[PDB]
């Protein structure tokens, strides 16, 4: 995100949300790294829309983490 203590992915795969906590996307999106949370799940969004939420970072490739 524009904030530089934010970090940057972009998606390798599709990810379906199950749950409300969690946010869908699909391959290809860039996602804003808001805070990598467990060994296995990042909190992030995607700036322009109210999508956010957590998802797993098996899906992404992540370009730039969070400070």
């Amino acid at each position: 995100g524009i904030d530089p203590f934010t970090g940057e992915a972009i998606a390798k795969f599709n990810f379906n949300g199950d749950t409300q906590v969690e946010m869908s996307f699909r391959k290809g999106e860039r996602i804003t790294l808001l805070r990598q949370v467990d060994e296995n799940w990042y909190e992030g969004r995607i700036p322009g829309t109210s999508r956010q939420g957590i998802f797993p970072i098996t899906y992404v490739d992540v370009i730039k983490r969070p400070l």
